[PDB]
């Protein structure tokens, strides 16, 4: 048995819907530390420890942006932290930095007898996720970080796209439209790039910049997608491998490729 397979068996319907089956509950964190501030979700009653992920916006933009995040992966079995950076304007690399640090209080929190998710993390288990800049933050976070278990940035962009040294599973939403972080200069090329992992790229078929934000029209497509990917990666749970790795085969993805994924 998985000692980290977490929750009832996965389906479609599932998978698709606003919430998975774990009730989830959150705070703010008081202190933050090493970054703006923070939100964590958590679910109660997981059956064990779960991984954590941590969140990050992009350029100019807040929590609301990634909000959507938080409860619906935490509604399936993981502790999330969405964030806000110490500055709007802050740069991808330093978007990592403050994606690091949320992940080291996270652990620090699961330590602390006072909080919450006292107890609830599994502090080995982490993942990156995040928009745009905070796309690109994540993919730096793994490049640095190998010891992470999962990334599942969205509409990623960072000044290089050269990402080949990445060997943590990553899966890249981009929106097929997108005209300030372009599929073909940012997305795809940081794709392309990533020859030493598990990976996949599932581009939103007419999706804006925003196409992956809060209040999006696919949550059920790419909230099934991202938390399939976690899922599979952090817990290695091969009840979710087809979930993980399939083509959609959805009139809403005008772009679909995986490397390293098997059903």
């Amino acid at each position: 048995t998985n000692p980290y397979a977490r929750g009832p068996n996965p389906t479609a319907a599932s998978l698709e819907a606003s919430a998975g089956p774990f009730t989830v509950r959150s705070f703010t964190v008081s202190r933050p530390s090493g970054y703006g501030a923070g939100t964590v979700y958590y679910p109660t009653n997981a059956g064990g420890t779960v991984g954590a992920i941590a969140i990050v916006p992009g350029y100019t933009a807040r929590q609301s942006s990634i909000k959507w995040w938080g409860p619906r992966l935490a509604s399936h079995g993981f502790v999330v932290i969405t964030i806000d950076t110490n500055s709007t304007l802050d740069q991808p690399s330093s978007r990592s930095s403050q994606q690091m640090a949320a992940l080291r209080q996270v652990a620090s929190l699961n330590g602390t007898s006072s909080s919450p998710i006292y107890g609830k993390v599994d502090t080995a288990r982490m993942g990156v996720m995040g928009w745009s800049m905070g796309g690109g933050g994540s993919l730096i976070s793994a490049a640095n970080n190998p010891s992470l278990k999962a990334a599942a940035p969205q509409a990623p962009w960072d000044s290089s796209t050269n990402f080949s040294s990445v060997t943590v599973p990553t899966l890249i939403f981009a929106c097929e439209n997108d005209s300030i972080a372009p599929v073909n200069s940012s997305a795809l090329p940081i794709y392309d790039s990533m020859s030493r992992n598990a990976k996949q790229f599932l581009e939103i078929n007419g999706g804006s910049h925003s196409c992956a934000n809060s209040g999006n029209s696919n949550q059920a497509l790419i909230g099934k997608k991202g938390v399939a990917w976690m899922k599979r990666f952090m817990d290695n749970d091969t009840r979710y491998s087809t979930f993980a790795c399939e083509n959609p085969n959805s009139t809403r993805v005008s772009d679909f490729r995986t490397a390293n994924c098997s059903l």
